[PDB]
């Protein structure tokens, strides 16, 4: 099967790419696997495949770390991500985000039900597993549990059957047959849970599938609109209907080639201790345990030689930056365009710990609006910060056409030189905040509200008559034929490859 | 003579270091020399020495570009700068800034007058030169003049004789015997000029020396206190009295080994067109000419085979970042300590285009103050933004002890994750602003006032009981013996030198 449609095939692709290291000697899931993965993420090294995991029994489980992290070269920086989507490994971020947005103006392609698949090769009933006996990793030394769920997809359906959501939310082992995890507004797993709690009759039928089709885990990490079933969006994006099998113990459907599937229920009444967890902004607050959602596991099914993907998340760069930030930015780009804002591109700079999004403005269009910074900032911030797609983002940076928002250096340059602190900014205190950012949930103000800003790095003439500067750089401050002379004589004079 | 005390010796040092490229074929001062230098600066390449400059006559002049710019390796990144100061080329920024601050608590060592020196090898009187006939560079394609003065030292003395200031301020050729340049508050050349204008009797006796002792050009770029004669500070810093010769046409004293010296007057009455100039924040506004100060040149003296240093300034990284930013930060560190603020380190991140300074706080000391963010931000900002040393800096970022302020990645991480926009910041509108920043002089508000902010990236417990997190990074989220195991097995498992 194609790599974008089958996780097992994606692992092969990474090998062929010379983007995998297979560790075949014993590795401890207590911290060692995650430490190796952390190091990989901080150095943009090859993804680790742990084929000999201390505590692996009867097929459960191998681990692949860093499945969506960066490669060291510039030329295929985003190659792992491209491999989730059938794109060339040299794809740019713009190309990846355009692929992720392409289904937004296409008819869904609903999934196809098949009678079986590899995810049914093995099964364990409710007398035959114990989640505390599996080789679940301790990912960070101070975590409050062993986080089984860092790169699987939760599957829940609205009570009326009309919306089936796929999303990544963290979860850890609570006891032999339960997990606890985050289920928080405005996330779709939380919106669906609230519909079941208002109905009041039963717990939420649930499945958690690990090692799903890569294109599916991408959509699972993207804030596509409310009410949109991710399976049909992925179908449209890939041009193919996804093959799903029914769960054995409920009527949800899981990808046929899922590596591991948990089936059970998400409680509408019970909670349990959850966290702390080393998280996307780079922090853990040891001892900061709070009540989270509680999941009951009734059944495990799995592939022979099952592989569990794992995100060892924290400081730059891992899946929580490459996927959460970039995919939110993509959705924000579209949302702004659909609100008639002249935005061409959006990206969450890694340097901001994906808490900022830079919005590239089509300044010819802006000029025709005959508006001002204050009015335009307010308009942009009202659209983004009042929408779910803006949830994780606390600073928007508006930049003109000369800035490549996918280059953090250039965003930082524009922000630092074109946005006057205070005057060129609008603060938003009466919007939903992202409590996971340290300065929110561990900060001086309300954990769930405010703390957001639009920073206008458009210069005044960009609103009126046009850009009135040139950069003092090699590109802009020298004529073309001089530039080319310099480059052609560079190594001849004595001074110092694109792939590497 | 030692490299730190003689520019000609500094050029040799750079050669021996394998940090020079000698271009011996003809190079045009109209843009070509500056384009090559710009490229060097943007790529951290070797400094260019242009030994065959089209228009060089009777010894005037060769050019050295990029004299204070960065080297490519991490291990000797700041080596050019270290070579200005007799420090090892592997010196850290902390070590360089400590050297620059060391004279602040030492008695001055006043200069020594000698009867002659190399700067007297050649002379041109007021019938024998023409500044428009010298090979003065056009540095950026849209500059409003040919900027002869980008790395020389202006010498002016208070009317009472008690303070002789050395400083870098830009100047360009106006006509055969005049320059125009910036002379703006609160700079010491401007403070001294105002004293001569209040006296009202004559123009300011002036000299401009190019290719001065490297330790002297460092102090010239540093905001040492009002009334302090840079020559005696450099003497104290280096442990040696600097040798100076008298000018021929006035009673000022210039370094004996200066490459080129202009003697004349700075007018107390006349101005002339100045600018625009491609500047330290990375911009030029073509056509933005304004009236600047006017200098009359009466005499040129120079060394045989004189070398003019040149800064091709603009986007990262050149002398306007490495010297202006870092040396302001150094002075700000000291100023805060002298005001009883618990600051250990200060640096202007390059990523901020040297418009920010990050202040590392001794949080044990902070805790003993029993204060709050609002009060501490206000106190820090009042000290810094009301002082000349804070002139160029528009954002202060307060960080705790875990942050290395000399690492821009870490500053950006702390700012983005620990400072809640608005709530954790104090804006300062009633302080002097730096008009050169685009968002000031070309922005929405007053060019000369306000636009400054203190951003507190200290977390709440840093004021009370102590840091209450660990980073989710390899260093902090794994025990020492695991970490060392991982590193020792790294290349064995399959994964990927300090000098490179
Ligand atoms: C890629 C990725 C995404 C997420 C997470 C992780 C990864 C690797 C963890 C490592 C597990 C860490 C955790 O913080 N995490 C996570 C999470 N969203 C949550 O509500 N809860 C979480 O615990 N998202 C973000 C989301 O997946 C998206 O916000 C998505 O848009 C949700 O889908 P939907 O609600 O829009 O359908
Ligand atoms: C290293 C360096 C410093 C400066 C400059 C340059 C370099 C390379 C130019 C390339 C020439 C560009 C120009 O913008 N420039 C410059 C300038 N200060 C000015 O008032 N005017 C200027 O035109 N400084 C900054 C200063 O030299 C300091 O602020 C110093 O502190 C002044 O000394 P003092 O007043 O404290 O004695
Ligand atoms: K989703
Ligand atoms: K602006
Ligand atoms: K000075
Ligand atoms: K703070
Ligand atoms: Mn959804
Ligand atoms: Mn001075």
């Amino acid at each position: 099967q194609p790599a974008h449609l089958c996780f097992r095939s994606f692992v092969e692709a990474l090998k062929v790419d010379n983007d995998l290291v297979e560790i075949n000697t014993p590795i401890d899931p207590n911290l060692e696997a995650a430490a190796i993965t952390r190091r990989v993420c901080e150095t943009n090294d090859k993804a680790p495949l742990f084929n000999n995991l201390i505590g692996m029994k009867n097929g459960l489980f191998r681990i692949l770390g860093a499945p969506g992290s960066l490669r060291k070269s510039s030329a295929d920086r985003y190659g792992r991500l491209a491999r989730h989507l059938a794109l060339p490994p040299t794809a740019s971020m713009r190309e990846i985000l355009d692929k992720m947005l392409s289904a937004s103006d296409m008819p869904p392609i609903p999934p196809t039900i098949v009678p079986t698949g590899p995810c049914k090769e093995n099964s364990l009933d409710d007398s035959e597993f114990d989640l505390t006996e599996l080789p679940v990793p301790l990912i960070h030394k101070s975590d409050g549990g062993k986080y089984i769920q860092t790169y699987g997809m939760h599957i829940v359906q609205s009570p009326d059957g009309t919306w089936t959501n796929w999303s990544i939310a963290r979860a850890m082992v609570h006891d032999k047959n339960h997990l606890t995890g985050l289920v928080i507004p405005p996330q779709h797993i939380w919106q669906i849970h609230q519909m079941w709690k208002k109905e009041g009759r039963s717990d939420v039928p649930w499945a958690l599938a690990f090692g799903v089709p890569p294109a599916a885990i991408m959509a699972s990490s993207m804030p596509i609109p409310d009410g949109v079933t991710e399976a049909g969006y992925v179908g449209a994006m890939t041009g193919s209907s996804l093959e799903l099998v029914k769960c054995d113990t409920n009527d949800l459907y899981v990808p046929a080639t899922s590596e591991i599937v948990l089936e059970g229920t998400l409680s509408i009444s019970e909670t349990g201790p959850e966290g702390p967890f080393g998280q996307m902004h780079g922090y853990i607050f040891p001892g900061d345990t709070h009540l989270g959602a509680k999941y009951k596991v009734n059944r495990i099914t799995y592939r022979n030689n099952a592989i569990m993907p794992m995100s060892s998340c924290g400081r730059l760069t891992d899946e929580t930056h490459t996927m959460i930030g970039s995919l939110a930015a993509a959705e924000i780009r579209k949302l702004c365009q659909q609100n008639d804002l002249p935005i061409t591109d959006a990206f969450a700079p890694f340097e901001s710990q994906v808490t900022w999004v830079a919005l590239r403005v089509d300044t010819e269009k802006l000029r025709a609006m005959k508006t001002t910074s204050e009015g335009f900032r307010k308009r942009v911030g009202d659209v983004v910060f009042n929408h779910k797609a803006g949830y994780t983002i606390h600073r928007l940076v508006l930049v003109g056409d000369d800035i490549d928002v996918y280059e953090g250096k250039d965003v930082l340059w524009a922000f630092s030189t074109r946005c006057r602190p205070g005057m060129d900014e609008t603060l938003f205190e009466d919007v939903r905040g992202f409590p996971l950012i340290p300065y929110m949930g561990h900060g001086n103000g309300p954990a769930h509200r405010g703390g957001k800003v639009v920073s206008d790095a458009l210069m005044p003439t960009e609103y009126t008559t046009g850009r009135n500067w040139e950069a003092a750089d090699f590109n802009q401050s020298y004529p073309e034929d001089l530039k080319q002379k310099v480059l052609d004589n560079w190594t001849k004079m004595g001074f110092s490859h694109h792939h590497h």
